[PDB]
């Protein structure tokens, strides 16, 4: 190991090294022009390929670290252009290192790249296919700079492959938008769940990232033991502290040797493992950190003996507790797992509640029957909203799913911003289309991914602007009860409804014109503004106007003349209305 960037060259190949060198950096200097980044790239390669024919070379002994560092210090319009950071260059290994971890920007001031022309993407993917990828990589990289870079490479090569099928299809935009679109989606649920994941470990501390780690790790590996487990869990807990740091070297490292001792000890841990620790190095953590649930064993008892019936619980309880919660947690899980993550977790505290509770009782034995039964009620209460809302989302489709959802939380919390109603409501209308397809046996784990993302990313932006205590109260309340808590929501009595606006409810021909997905997001922004105006309208007062409405629009768009249509009839729907509400 005399060279690190020999070995890493070696591992990674050529094109994936170049690939993540360029993230690197695009991370780090996120306001220097591409060609200066490529031109750091060929300069940071073919040093390394002098390493590779020659380990002892002049300056290959050095730190990966060491010559990162370096290369940004040479930057010559640093200072000018990033301030602070170039005071870093004085600093010295490894304070150097840290200095720059430090001035890394998040979400600086750049402007939305906007998805341009189908034909213009493909041409340019055609005419120059390299400087075409990478200038979008490093678009991506300097934008979402701490999105780790093996994850944002595999995104890459995904974008890659869906340009290639297209743009040799006749019908390419019919088939290129909507393989972007998932794509789009797909990176920022992962941004997403990466800083949720590194947030909550800071948030609420390391045990109870340990509780949700043992959870996981005991669905996906059920076959394994609880002392492996452990192991797994300790180690996975270190692994996120780093990642969570942000150096890049480092949290890549301790992901490869987790990753190696998984894979060596395959066996001993889950049999649908072969084929993730088969794939090269740079793909090993990924693939296993989203692999299949493994089969569970057919011989498994019930809790009740070694957790209710068994004498020597307090004991063993007192002994260790936090230990012996986990092989509770780690016991339950790996027999449900069609159950939520956080669903365990409720189970195990409440466990943990009785415990504290009746281990101080004359006499323990009779509290522990308790335990179990309180189980149920905690158990059936996800349940139910999942079978009445995929039930919901079958007789509607998911445009009026999504509308059924807009007038209940726009009732619920009408303080909410309309923009912000309608998103969250069309999201969760996508949830129930991805989600209400799996079976019981699968759904819960399912929304609680998909509802996770979106119940903190609703979290966040009420973060930086405010609206109701009720939402900020389930916004920083543990993330088990936060579900829960925004399950509680009853509808606002306090609410003062908004001051009529004529312009809100007036409608031109345009609409007529509009993509399917717009004319939608402009009826479901009058929607919220309806129930915002009229809150104490009912289903079949709101029906009412809505089908009005409907029809109006099919009238006006059918008609040889549509302006006046809109402004004349369009006179007559609000007026008749607001009469009705
Ligand atoms: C490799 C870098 C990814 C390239 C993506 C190009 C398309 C960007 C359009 C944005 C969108 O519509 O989601
Ligand atoms: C391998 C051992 C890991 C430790 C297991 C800890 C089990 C804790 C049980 C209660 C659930 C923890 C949820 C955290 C929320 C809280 O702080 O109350
Ligand atoms: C002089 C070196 C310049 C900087 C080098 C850029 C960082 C390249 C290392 C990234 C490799 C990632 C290792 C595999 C990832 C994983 O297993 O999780
Ligand atoms: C699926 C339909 C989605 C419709 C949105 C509301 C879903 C409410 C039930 C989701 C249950 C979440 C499971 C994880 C948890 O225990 O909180
Ligand atoms: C910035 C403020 C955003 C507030 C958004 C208000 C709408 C809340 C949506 C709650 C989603 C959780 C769904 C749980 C299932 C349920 O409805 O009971
Ligand atoms: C004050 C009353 C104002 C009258 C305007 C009625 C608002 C209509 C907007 C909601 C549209 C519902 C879409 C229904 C559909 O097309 O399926």
């Amino acid at each position: 190991h005399k060279s690190e960037v020999a070995h890493r060259f070696k591992d990674l190949g050529e094109e994936n090294f170049k690939a993540l060198v360029l993230i690197a950096f695009a991370q780090y200097l996120q306001q220097c022009p591409f060609e200066d980044h490529v031109k750091l790239v060929n300069e940071v390669t073919e040093f390394a390929k002098t390493c590779v024919a020659d380990e002892s070379a002049e300056n290959c002994d050095k730190s990966l670290h060491t010559l990162f560092g370096d290369k940004l210090c040479t930057v010559a319009t640093l200072r000018e252009t990033y301030g602070e950071m170039a005071d870093c260059c004085a600093k010295q290994e490894p304070e150097r290192n840290e200095c720059f971890l430090q001035h890394k920007d998040d979400n600086p001031n750049l402007p939305r790249l906007v998805r341009p022309e189908v034909d213009v993407m493909c041409t340019a993917f055609h005419d120059n296919e390299e400087t075409f990828l990478k200038k979008y990589l490093y678009e991506i990289a300097r934008r979402h700079p701490y999105f780790y870079a093996p994850e944002l490479l595999f995104f890459a090569k995904r974008y890659k492959a869906a340009f290639t099928e297209c743009c040799q299809a006749a019908d390419k935009a019919a088939c290129l938008l909507p393989k972007l679109d998932e794509l789009r989606d797909e990176g920022k649920a992962s941004s997403a769940k990466q800083r949720l994941k590194c947030a909550s470990l800071q948030k609420f501390g390391e045990r109870a990232f340990k509780a949700w780690a043992v959870a996981r790790l005991s669905q996906r590996f059920p076959k394994a033991e609880f002392a492996e487990v452990s192991k797994l869990v300790t180690d996975l807990t270190k692994v996120h502290t780093e990642c969570c740091h942000g150096d890049l070297l480092e949290c890549a490292d301790d992901r490869a040797d987790l990753a190696k001792y998984i894979c060596e000890n395959q066996d001993s841990i889950s049999s649908k493992l072969k084929e993730c620790c088969e794939k090269p190095l740079l793909e090993k953590s990924h693939c296993i950190a989203e692999v299949e649930n493994d089969e569970m064993p057919a011989d498994l008892p019930s809790l009740a003996a070694d957790f209710v019936e068994s004498k020597d619980v307090c004991k063993n309880y007192a002994e260790a507790k936090d230990v012996f919660l986990g092989m509770f947690l780690y016991e339950y899980a790996r027999r449900h797992p069609d159950y939520s993550v956080v669903l365990l977790l409720r189970l195990a505290k409440t466990y943990e509640t009785t415990l504290e509770k009746c281990c101080a009782a004359a006499d323990p034995h009779e509290c522990y029957a308790k335990v179990f039964d309180e189980f149920k009620p905690l158990v059936e209460e996800p349940q139910n909203l999942i079978k009445q809302n995929c039930e919901l989302f079958e007789q509607l489709g998911e445009y009026k799913f999504q509308n059924a959802l807009l007038v209940r939380y726009t009732k619920k919390v009408p303080q909410v911003s309309t923009p912000t109603l309608v998103e969250v409501s069309r999201n969760l209308g996508k949830v129930g289309s991805k989600c209400c397809k799996h079976p019981e046996a699968k759904r819960m784990p399912c929304a609680e991914d998909y509802l996770s993302v979106v119940l903190n990313q609703l979290c966040v932006l009420h973060e930086k602007t405010p609206v109701s205590d009720r939402v900020t109260k389930c916004c920083t309340e543990s993330l088990v009860n936060r579900r829960p808590c925004f399950s509680a929501l009853e509808v606002d009595e306090t609410y003062v409804p908004k001051e009529f606006n004529a312009e809100t409810f007036t409608f031109h021909a345009d609409i007529c014109t509009l993509s399917e997905k717009e004319r939608q997001i402009k009826k479901q922004t009058a929607l919220v503004e309806l129930v915002k105006h009229k809150p104490k309208a009912t289903k079949e007062q709101l029906k009412a106007v809505m089908d009005d409405f409907a029809a109006f629009v099919e009238k006006c768009c059918k008609a040889d003349d549509k302006e006046t249509c809109f402004a004349e009839e369009g006179k007559k729907l609000v007026a008749a209305s607001q009469a009705a509400l």
